[PDB]
């Protein structure tokens, strides 16, 4: 264990990830990703999407797998 996306996948698969946000200048862009699972949403920012997605993953395992190793 150690990528969110890949283990919350190890759960559920096909989940699909969307962009609900992207704002800032190029010099403090934001991103917010989302990702539902069992009709719940869960969602991440950072600085650039791999991450942004990558806590959304993690947000969901936090409140759905609690136990998993990160």
């Amino acid at each position: 264990g150690k990528n969110p996306v890949m283990e919350l996948n190890e759960k559920r698969r096909g989940l699909k990830y969307e962009l609900i946000s992207e704002t800032g200048g190029s010099h403090d862009k934001r991103f917010v990703m989302e990702v539902e699972v069992d009709g719940q949403k869960f969602q991440g920012a950072g600085s650039n999407k791999k991450v942004a997605k990558a806590y959304a993953a993690l947000a969901a395992l936090e409140k759905l797998f609690p136990d998993t190793p990160l």
